[PDB]
């Protein structure tokens, strides 16, 4: 079972919340940024928030803008916007566009441009070449990256976007963690031992720990067989160690050859 | 609560009350162009003048012009013009064409895509009316009977160097939007006016963040409702929020206004900026 | 009755016609650059200059070469200037091109390439991708602007393009200014106070200040009907006080809050 | 000679058995993307990876997904998983599918042609064969049988960040070839393991250039033939020594493997890169 | 009034001399690529240099070559090749083809349109020319009789690096104009040789502006009749100087050659450059 | 009979030489980059050698790559190799692809990175949007140019470019030289004192100087007619000079007017 950090929860969910409220005499940041180091479950936890408060996302990938093959970006955000806007009218329930990985110089600036025009207008958001008298739902737009260029500073500056750095602490690893290793009959002392003895590392290195513990035995498995004959030997059953000694050594592997 | 800025408001009821006047011995623009940065308060200081004055509108948005689907921006300029005109005859009362965003997307809001403002033609029709604010005709039309003069607004970021000859012969006026000192304390005084600050407290804030637009302060004051709104979400539970926010069958939550302070403000301040 | 400063009237003058001679052993210059602080009359008077001497002349604006919406500033130069060389032959009179507020990087270039281009052969001007064999008339071009491109540096060098700065003196603006309120009824003694009072601004100030006076009466005159009620009284009758006291405060309300 | 870095042949081999069998309670991703520099032998460790393992390798190049001429590159690597698929079945052995060059004229590649990798499409397809590996058909075809789960190896410079999701789900894993200073002691002691050097020079030699790819050790032992091979030239003479290389009648010219040093390496490395 | 560089003389004299001789030993190059600056008189000192030899010319402009309206250039070329050659059987005098600004806009010329000079098939054009000067047929054609050569000289800029196979064969040579103090000397003599000066002051002249080129000069000389120019207008008075100008029916306004000195000329030089 | 110069040979025969020769376990450099001084006869000495081993090869110039008017440079390149390749399997002899002059900059990358990659895989070398399963021949390259851009250092350090620096020497120049001069009559003792006269010079300055020789000529016997009647006359006979003094004041003549 998964863990969100309940303050990522909070922020997250007064967001989209406060999107859908029309509290008269208080504008409403139609953009959360959230940003931080790669792989700190940004997306991750984004995913967990959205099923439990079972909203339904419209998701376009930073990768499917930042390409040339991709055309025009603008567009497409336009596209996906006005399609949530019309799932809310539709299902009668909270949607939510979200952009991922945000993180080329040519395509961030009309991205950027494109959020801030939204922004400016959640209500008036035309196709390019479009116009349409109708209003449509202010859409509550998430958005994630390793930081944001000075070219959002004016959205920031005049709330449209609210800015969320992401830094797991302790008491959030521990809950991430234990729910990365829920599965493998972990004590809470070893999770919390496990997390202070890498504690500069990112989510992203302890979900790809527990990847490594199940290679480990598959390496020595091609070992015993031999590299010759493992190709007829397979056309690695038992449980592995997981013993919390194992984790670290590891996990001492992968750092001592990463990236 | 909300501040009109006696300047802007003087300007624009100037230009529209001169465009029904008939005095001689100057000429009177047909156009003001009101053009500043963004987050400022522009089109909606017009929207507190025009409602004040009870002026009705009819409006050009800078994304009709900036689309086929509004078909030749000329004609559909001329069309409210002629639309707009009618009105005065009508209803008897002051009447104005405005046209939004004459720049939609250009500068740092360019998408990089095909379409954009045919602004050259924009500008072009707008000449043409302005010598002859009486005879505003369709393109390929010429026998319809005199109508009335219409001022117009026009909002933007900036005025290309086009509308120079506008100006120079006295059928367009700039104004420049950016709110000073004064301007700011009273609107942010008026954000902030059931809060229970002072005059001084007003102007400390003010001149805590000089370089902020008006819109840096009124987001200020909406982030400190976050609070009651958590909570509300933890109350009703996450499972639910979603069916009791937006199915509008129960009533909508009810959230009272909160106390805070200066030094509350300035610190959120430097948060957002830092 | 506007007022054309005599240097300036010179300075045109002799340009233009020294275009038209054909001394020969003297070669001229086909551009006369015309440069200074923006709204000190560059543009009007010019126009009062050519009205005088009878001169049509053919306006390009400069806007009409920085918008990307024009398309093609080159070929719009090169049709106008052939345009202006058969009004020549036709008109038998003098004629002239003209560009205003030449004062985006990418389409300067392409002016500046054009001009450098023409005047380097003011009588062999065609159209890009047109070849014709005729020689057409010289045709003296006037630029205005705030100042000229380094770009320009090469053509001043090579005497083909004069250029020209405008400043307007004391003697120059009590001329202008004089002529601006000529209809209000005041004698020169308040026209030199007026220019002394306000000794660093632009001719365009004073212009901007005689509007003023009219507006100053019709907001009075809808402070005392109420903003509430002005549309159906109207749906501001008098000759305004233009005294040289009103003239002075109202400069100094306009000097105190401009842009 | 050829050294196989093992962690190389490690990440590799486990990649592929791990394709092979059903260990429950962790997922097992198709997709292995290694990426990294060029000339760091890449390709080469996984030529020598299969060739070693017995591995039968389905080829897709980079070229040939950037061209029309290979038609839809979505079919292309649809039809080559199902061929590849029906060799698992039929010679009962591990069989892969291996994507070449993945970005190949992108960045200082770049040659600024029409062509390039519809990345997207082939990003798109290789998520679809993912989310099922057992059901892959060609496009617009419905009522085939279930087949076997194919490996598949892609390399290239960088991954695009479209293959984030992929990553994400752990349907592919990135794998970052950049060789450690043990690496290189292997593999450029493999490079010169004929030529007499002691462990220790050959730490030296990788030590003196620290910086440079394992492709610079390996050019660096090839100049050396050059007096043989110009002696050679020499001897036959310049005016046949065409005829005598090119034409196959007489027999290839027969070099003897010269002496040198860590010193003449050295020396013959800086003339390289000064 | 009008120097001649002798140097630049010498080099159009014998390269041109040289095309109509049949000199063993060496290879006369068809055509003279004159390359430099510009406003520093390159096509007048070869318009001084043919008016003075009695040579005929016919011209190619390379607003010319610029334009579809000239056909295919390669058919044009040649055209004016063959119509010259036959100048110099009927005329029995020496006669030379010229191309002029053979890079017409490029550069810091260029208007940033769709046409530009095809200058690969202008080159090889002249490359196929100069092969054979004596069989120049038009494209299509091939059963002409054989003519007469004629030497081809081109001005421009820079000539592109594609001229190199030319001048590697000695089919075409490169000859860099930019006037030295020497030649300045000269021409800037030449240019004030009516004004009652100095060698010496026009040496002060010279060294008061090395960097200017002799357009500089000249432009310098015009600036001083501008006093009597105005005069004459405020005579004749701005309501009727048009009439008077341009309307040939009184007679031409009689200009004197008016005095001034190197002092004068130096501090006008200055306010030009300032 | 015109030099070359047995290192300049060697470099050359044993690079083309190197790339038709399969030593297992010796990768080679496809390119060969010869730089230097402008005119020091890096082009002309590699057509000697060619011509002197039959080589038949195929030849780009760099302007027709610099040129915009020439659309495509890497689709050139490519052309060209495939070409070559092709003669490679049907001659049965030794071919080159030569680049000649290879010193804009945004074709200059186009060029590196199409040279880059056909490097990577002399085999395998399509054209844009083409695909052939078809192997075809190694191609060696040879090219020419001032320098070479610091995007080849990739190249040049993994091996798949060879650098040669042209730099003449003294031995080089008296036999160049020698070779320029060869039907003029002269003995060593006046090559050798020709080239220690002029020692900093290009071979150009020398093959130049000759030509100069024969200009002086045409010049007297023109100076002698005159101008005015040199046409007539001819519509300049004899061997001229060729001492080694009159070289001499001819270089000097030419090293105080250059360029
Ligand atoms: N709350 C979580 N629970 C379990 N695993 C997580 C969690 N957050 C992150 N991870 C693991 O770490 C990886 C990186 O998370 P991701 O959301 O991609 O980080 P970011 O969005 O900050 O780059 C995921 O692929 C996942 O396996
Ligand atoms: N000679 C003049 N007489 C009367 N008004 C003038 C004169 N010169 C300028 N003005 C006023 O000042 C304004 C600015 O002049 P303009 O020619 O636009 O200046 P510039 O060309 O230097 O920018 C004009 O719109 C006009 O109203
Ligand atoms: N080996 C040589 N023998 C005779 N002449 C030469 C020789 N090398 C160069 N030249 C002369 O010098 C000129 C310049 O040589 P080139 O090959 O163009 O130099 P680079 O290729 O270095 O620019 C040639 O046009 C030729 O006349
Ligand atoms: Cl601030
Ligand atoms: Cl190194
Ligand atoms: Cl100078
Ligand atoms: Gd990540
Ligand atoms: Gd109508
Ligand atoms: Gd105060
Ligand atoms: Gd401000
Ligand atoms: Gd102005
Ligand atoms: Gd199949
Ligand atoms: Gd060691
Ligand atoms: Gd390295
Ligand atoms: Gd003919
Ligand atoms: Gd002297
Ligand atoms: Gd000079
Ligand atoms: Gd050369």
């Amino acid at each position: 079972s998964y863990y969100i950090a309940p303050r990522f929860l909070d922020k997250l969910a007064v967001h989209i919340t406060k999107n859908f409220l029309n509290i008269p005499g208080v504008r409403v940041p139609l953009i959360l940024g959230i940003h931080g180091r790669k792989g700190e479950g940004k997306t991750f936890q984004c995913e967990l928030a959205f099923e439990k408060m079972g909203i339904e996302v419209t998701l376009i990938s930073g990768g499917e803008l930042e390409s040339p093959d991709a055309g025009d970006p603008a567009r497409l955000i336009r596209l996906r916007y006005r399609e949530t806007a019309e799932l809310i009218k539709v299902r009668g329930k909270m949607c939510v566009l979200m952009i991922n990985d945000l993180d080329y110089t040519v395509n961030t600036q009309l991205v950027n441009a494109t959020l801030m025009n939204i922004a400016d207008n959640p209500t008036d958001v035309q196709l390019p070449g479009s116009y349409d008298s109708n209003p449509i739902r202010r859409v509550p737009i998430i958005v994630t990256g390793n930081d944001f260029s000075t070219l959002y500073a004016p959205l920031i500056r005049d709330g449209r976007m609210e800015k969320f750095y992401w830094e797991p602490n302790r008491d959030d690893k521990v809950g991430i963690v234990g729910g990365i290793f829920a599965e493998d009959g972990l004590s809470q002392r070893e999770i919390e031992q496990l997390v202070d003895t890498f504690p500069k590392q990112s989510i992203d290195f302890f979900s790809a720990l527990r990847s490594r513990i199940y290679d480990i035995q598959i390496r020595d498995f091609i070992h015993k067989v031999g590299f010759e004959r493992i190709s007829l030997r397979v056309v690695e059953f038992k449980k592995p160690d997981f013993s919390l000694a194992h984790l670290i050594e590891s996990g001492n592997l992968v750092l001592g050859e990463q990236q």
